[PDB]
C-alpha cells in the first residue's frame, strides 16, 4: 500500500518543496536523505515528522545502502560544482552518482532535476558545465534499463532568486534598489524568440510538481517536465511589478553580449548560457515549446492526491509580488 | 453581382477596402470621394474602380450616390466639426453617411467603430474620437432597415511609427535615437497583460472587411476587432532590437498625471484603457483568431492572391526598417 | 459600507448560487427576491441565514420599492414566457420588468443575465423568444443612462440540464437512460464551427463569476460575460463521459434539422440551433466562445471569499466524476 | 550549394521532402531509390532532381551514395524484416542508413522517428512499428560525429484515406458507407482530450523537414512534431459531414478487447493505441501535442521557396474541401501503408 520516496536534496530548495509536499499524501513514506542529521535544515524536516537518513551522494555503496526499500527516489544536485566535474567529468557529480547508486538500489521510480546540454545541442561549440552536468545525468537515466520509470523534471529561475544580494548586485537594481533616474531596473540579455522567461516559485509549486508525476510515473517517463509557475518576458515582469508595488521599474536589455561589464561576474560566467538560449530562439528547455499547461496539471493532481490540502495553482509573477512586495 | 460602396476609399482604412474587394469578381466596389480629381482619387481610377463624387454631410446627395448598392463601408475622418466635438455626434459625416444608406436601403453595412470610453465608464472619461463613431455603431445595431450591420474596431496602425508627430511625442522609437542610443518608446502601459493590438493598416483591414462581406449575416452585430499582432509596448522594442540590430527600449509613463511638453491629449483613452484592464475594444477579451479566419477567408475569395496571414509587428519592422 | 445586492431568482438555480456565493463576503449583505417566502426552496434559504423579501416582477410598483436601498442587483427570468411574452410585447417578461423597476429604484449596479437575439442579428429570418426576450433587456439596460455599471453575463448549457427530465427525454438516452444498443446516447443538432460548446456548473461556479464582476462593477460595465465552464464538442463531452463511467456513451449528430424530433419548444428549439449553425457556433453573439474571463473572474470570487471553495471552473471530466461515478432527475427547466 | 540526400524519394515522406525542398536554390536534392528506372523514380527525374541507386541494407554502396551531402532526410518503409520485427531495430534500413550517413561524414541528420513504447512503458508495451524508428533516434541524439541531429515525427497522414487497409480495417471512412448509411470511422479513443494529429504528407511535411535545414543548429536535438491539425476523432467525422453533406460518425473501441485484431498489424496497432491511452493521448511521448512549431516551420520554407505554395498548414476541413467534395477520380486509393490482411 505505502510507497517509500527518498528525497535527494531535501535540506534544500527543490528536494524540500518535494518533502513538503509528499509527506502530505498518505500513500507514500518520505526518507529525505541529508549529510547531516543533526543540521539546523535537517532538525526543521525533523519537525515535520519526517524520516531522516545520513548519507554522502559521493559515497555510492553508503547511498545505495541507504536508499534499500525506496519506491521512488527524486534527484538533485547542488550550486557548487567539484572542480572536476566543472572541467567536464560529468560523471563524478554526486546527483549522477546518486542516481546510478540508486540503479543499483533496484529503485524503480526516479524523478531526476535535469538540464539541457548546450553541448550536445550545439555541435560542441558551447560548453555550460552548470547545465550539462544535469544533461549527462539525464542521459545516464534515461538509457537504464533498471528503472520502471526515470522523469526529468526542468527547474525555471526561482522566485526567490530575487532575494539574493548579488543577483540585486549584478542585474541592475531591480527589484529593491533605485538607481539615479528614480528606476528599479533590470538588466539582463534578451532569452531569445518570443521572450517566454519561465519563473517558478520553487517553495510552494516544485514539490507538488514531482508529486503529481508520481501520482502516475509510467505516463511521464522519459517525458521531460519543465517545471514552470509562469511565462514572461523580462519587461512584462517590470510593468507587472510596477503595477503591484506602485514602484517605478523598467527593463533595459544587454543587446550586446562583449559590451556587458566585466564588473559583474555573474554575467561573464553565464555568456555561454545566455548564447545558448538565443541561439534557441528563447526555447531554453530544448524539448521543445516553454509551456506550463503541463506544469499546472501537476499541481492540480498533487491538490487533489493531497485531500484539495493547499492551493490547485501555480503562483504567478503578480501574486509573487502582490505576497513577498 | 453585388455592389458596394466605400466610402474613405481615398483614405487608409476605405482604401484597403477598396483594393481587396476590387479582387472578386463577385462585387463591384464604387468608391465614395469628395473630390474625384484628387491624386488618391486618380489612383484609384488607375486601378479601374468606379469613383462618384459625394459629400457625407450633405444626406440628399449621398442617399442618391448609394442608389443600388449591396453593401457599404463606412468610416470617417481625423477631423470633428466644433459640434461634432462638443457632443453632437449625430453630425460626424460618417454617421450621417450610415443614416442615408437607410434611406437608401443599403442592406449590408459594416462599420468602421470604436468603443464610448463615456458609455463605458459610467460618465467619467469623455473622449470623442471614440465616442463619435459609437454612436453610429449604436444607431446602426439599432436600425430595423439594414439586413445586416457589422462593427469592425481598428487596432493601432503600424504606420502611426511613420507620422512624425508619433515620433514627436512618443520617446524616438523607432527613428530617432536618443543621448544613451537607444530607440526609446515612451507610453503608458496599456492595463492587464498589455496585449497591445496592432494592424498594417495597408494590407490586412480590407481583407477583414472583405471577409466580413463574404457571409454578412454571421457577422451581423457582432464586432470584429481588425487585429494583425498582439504583443507588449517592451516585446515591440526587443522585436525591433532583434529584427534591425538597433538597440531599443520601452520606458512605460507609469503616471498620467506626472507626463511631459508634449500636450498629446489622448490622456483620457490611456487611462480609459486602463480602467479596462487593457481591454481597449470594450466588447470582450483582445484576439486575432476572427482576423486570421477573415484574412483566410479574402485570401480564397481573392484567388489565392497575396498574403494568406496577417502581418506580424516583426515582419513590419522587417520590410520597413 | 456593506454593500446590499438583491438577487432576482434566488430561489433558483442562476440566483440560487449568486446568493450562495455573495453570502461568502462580509463586504456584501445578500438580500434574496422572490413571489412566496413560505416556498421549500425559499425556507432553505433562510435556514441558511439570508435576507428574504417577498415581491413579483410582474409589479414594477412593488418591485422598485422592494429593490430600495440595493447597491446592486442580480436580474434573471423564468422558463416559462406568458403568451403575450412568446408573441413579442418582451418588454412584459418580469425580468426585464424588474430591470426597469430596480433603474426606477436607483440601482446603481446592475448584473443581468442575458441571451443574444437571433431576430436581431439574423436580420429578421429567426425568431427565438427563449433568447430575445433577454436580449430585448440586455439592451434596455445597455442604453438606460441611470445606471452607473450594467454588465449582462450569459449562460452556457447547464451540466445540470442532466438532472431535468426534459432534456433526457428528447436528446438521447444521455446520460442516464442506456438506448437499445447499450449506448448512453446523446441526439442533438451540431453547434456549428468547430463544435465549442460551452458547458457551466450553474450550482458551483456561475455564482462566483457574478460575485467576481461585483467586485470591481465598473470595469466590466457594458462588457458582455460568457459563464463558461469547460469547451469541448458533443462528442467529446461523450468520450469524456464514456472514460469516467466505464459505461458505452456517444454522440449522434442530426445533420438535418428537417429529420429532428419537433413534435412548441421543440420547435423553438429548432430555430435556435439553426440560428447557431448559421453563426458558426458563435451562440453568444457578441464575440469568439471563450472561457478565460469566467476563469479570472472565478479565481477573484476565490480571493474575495477568504480562498474559500475552488479557484477553478468546473469541468466536464469534474463534473462527470461528481455526479455520474457514484443525482435525481427532477430539476426546473424547459416545460416541453 | 548545399546538398541534401532524400532517402524514401520515391515514397509519401521524402516525396514530400524533395518536392519542398528542390523549390529553394540554397539546396540539391539527390534522391536515393533502390531502382532508379521505378515509374515514381521517373516522375522524381522528370522534375530535374539527381536519383542515385543505392539500398539501404549494403552499408558501404549506401556510404557511397551518400559522400558529399550537406544533409539527409531518413526514413523507413512500412515493412519490416522478420529480424526486426523481433527486436533486431539496428537492421532496419533506415536505422543502418542513419549509421552510414555519420560514416559517410553527412553533418546535418533530419531523421523520421516516433515514440518508443517499450521504453516509456518500462516494457509493458513492444511496437515494433515506433519502437524501430526510436532506435534509430537515440543513435543519432547520441552519435558525437553528426552536428545536428533533429527527429520529426508524422502524424496520421490524412492520405491515410487513401491506403487500402485503412479504408477496410477501420470501419470504412470515409469512403465506404455502412448499414445504416454512415461513413463510420471506429478507431480506440486516442486518451487525454482526444487531441489526435493528423498532417498532409503530400503538402506540408516536406516543408517541416526544409524549415529544419533553414537552421539546423537551433533543432538538434529538438523533437519536431509534424502536425497540421489536431483534432477528435468525433470532429474529424462531423467536419467531414459539413463538407460533403455526407452523413459521417465516430465509434469508438472503447474496450481494446473489442477491436478487430484478426492480422499481426491490427494486434500491434491495438497495443499502439493501448499505449496512446496510457500516456493519456501524448503520442509522440516527448512532450504536449502542438502545431504551432509545424506552423512556424511551413512559414519558413514559404519564405525560402521564393513565396511559392502556402504559407499555412492543411486542416482537415480544408482537405476535405480539396479531396472529398468533388469526385477527383485521380485521387485513387492505392497508396503503400501498412499491408495488414
Ligand atoms: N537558484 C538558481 O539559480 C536555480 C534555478 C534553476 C535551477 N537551479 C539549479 O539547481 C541546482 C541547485 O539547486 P538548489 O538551489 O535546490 O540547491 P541547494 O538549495 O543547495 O540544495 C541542494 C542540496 O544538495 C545537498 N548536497 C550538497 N552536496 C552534497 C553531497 N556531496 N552529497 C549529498 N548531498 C549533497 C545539500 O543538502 P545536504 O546538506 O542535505 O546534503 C543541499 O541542500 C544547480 O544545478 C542550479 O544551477 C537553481
Ligand atoms: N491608427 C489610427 O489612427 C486609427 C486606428 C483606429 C481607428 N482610427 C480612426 O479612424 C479614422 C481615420 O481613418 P483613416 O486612416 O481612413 O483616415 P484618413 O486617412 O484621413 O481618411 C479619411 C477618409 O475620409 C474622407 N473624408 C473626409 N472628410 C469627409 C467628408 N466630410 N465626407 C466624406 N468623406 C470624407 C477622406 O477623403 P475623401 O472624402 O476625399 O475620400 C478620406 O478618404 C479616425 O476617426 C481615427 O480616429 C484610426
Ligand atoms: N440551462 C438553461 O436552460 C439556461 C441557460 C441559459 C439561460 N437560461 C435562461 O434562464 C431562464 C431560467 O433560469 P433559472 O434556471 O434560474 O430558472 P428557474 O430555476 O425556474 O429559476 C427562475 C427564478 O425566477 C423566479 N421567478 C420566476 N417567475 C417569477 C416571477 N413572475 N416574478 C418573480 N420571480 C420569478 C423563481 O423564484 P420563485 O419560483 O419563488 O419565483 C426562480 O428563483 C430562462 O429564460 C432560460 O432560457 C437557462
Ligand atoms: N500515416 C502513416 O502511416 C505514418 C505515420 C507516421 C509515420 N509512419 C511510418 O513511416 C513509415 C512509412 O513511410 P512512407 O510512407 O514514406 O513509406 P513508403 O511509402 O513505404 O516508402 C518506402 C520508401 O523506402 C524505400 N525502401 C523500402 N524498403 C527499402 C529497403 N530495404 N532498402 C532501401 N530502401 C527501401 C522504398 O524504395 P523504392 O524507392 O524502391 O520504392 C521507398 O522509396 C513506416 O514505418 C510507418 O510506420 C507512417
Ligand atoms: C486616438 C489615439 C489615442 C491615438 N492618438 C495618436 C497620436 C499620434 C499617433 C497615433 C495616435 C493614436 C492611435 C489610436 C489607435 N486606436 C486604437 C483603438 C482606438 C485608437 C486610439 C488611438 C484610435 O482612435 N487611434
Ligand atoms: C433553449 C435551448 C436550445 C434548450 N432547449 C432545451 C429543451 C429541453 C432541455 C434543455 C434545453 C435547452 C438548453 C438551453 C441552454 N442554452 C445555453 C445558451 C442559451 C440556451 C439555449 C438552450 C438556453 O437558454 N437554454
Ligand atoms: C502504426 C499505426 C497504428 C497505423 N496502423 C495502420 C494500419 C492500417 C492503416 C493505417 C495504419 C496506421 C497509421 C499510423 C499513424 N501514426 C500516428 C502516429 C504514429 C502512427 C501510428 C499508426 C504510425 O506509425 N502510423
Amino acid at each position: 500500500e505505502i510507497k517509500t520516496i527518498s528525497v535527494i536534496g531535501a535540506t534544500g530548495q527543490q528536494g524540500g518543496s518535494v518533502a513538503r509536499s509528499l509527506l502530505q499524501n498518505p500513500e507514500f513514506h518520505v526518507r529525505c536523505i541529508t549529510r547531516d542529521t543533526s543540521s539546523i535544515k535537517a532538525k526543521e524536516l525533523k519537525e515535520l515528522g519526517i524520516e531522516i537518513v545520513q548519507a554522502d551522494g559521493n559515497d555510492p555503496t553508503a547511498m545505495a545502502t541507504a536508499l534499500k526499500g525506496s519506491w521512488g527516489i527524486f534527484i538533485n544536485n547542488g550550486y557548487t560544482l567539484t572542480p572536476a566535474v566543472q572541467n567536464g567529468k560529468y560523471e563524478e557529480d554526486f546527483g549522477n552518482v546518486i542516481l546510478q547508486s540508486a540503479a543499483e538500489a533496484g529503485v524503480p521510480h526516479v524523478v531526476f532535476s535535469s538540464q539541457p546540454s548546450s553541448h550536445a545541442l550545439s555541435g560542441g561549440k558551447f560548453n555550460t558545465p552548470v547545465l550539462d552536468v544535469k544533461a549527462w545525468g539525464e542521459s545516464w537515466g534515461r538509457a537504464c534499463p533498471t528503472f520502471q520509470s526515470f522523469t526529468p523534471i526542468m527547474a525555471s529561475w526561482y522566485f526567490q532568486n530575487f532575494f539574493i544580494p548579488s543577483f540585486v548586485a549584478e542585474f541592475g537594481g531591480f527589484p529593491w534598489n533605485q538607481d539615479d533616474e528614480g528606476y528599479l531596473t533590470l538588466r539582463l540579455p534578451p532569452l531569445g524568440g518570443n521572450e517566454e522567461v519561465p519563473w517558478i516559485c520553487i517553495d510552494e509549486d516544485f514539490g507538488d510538481l514531482v508529486h503529481g508525476i508520481f501520482l502516475n510515473p509510467a505516463r511521464w517517463s522519459k517525458r521531460t517536465v519543465q517545471a514552470v509557475g509562469d511565462i514572461l518576458s523580462y519587461g512584462d515582469l517590470c510593468t507587472t511589478f510596477a503595477d503591484v508595488t506602485q514602484r517605478k521599474a523598467r527593463y533595459i536589455p544587454y543587446y550586446d553580449l562583449d559590451d556587458m561589464p566585466a564588473d559583474r561576474p555573474y554575467l561573464q560566467e553565464s555568456r555561454q548560457v545566455f548564447a545558448f538560449y538565443q541561439m534557441r530562439d528563447g526555447e531554453l528547455f530544448g524539448n521543445g515549446i516553454t509551456e506550463k499547461r503541463t506544469a499546472s496539471l501537476l499541481k492540480a493532481a498533487a491538490f487533489q492526491a493531497k485531500g484539495q490540502k493547499g492551493r490547485e495553482t501555480l503562483i504567478t509573477a503578480r501574486e509573487w509580488f502582490e505576497r513577498h512586495c
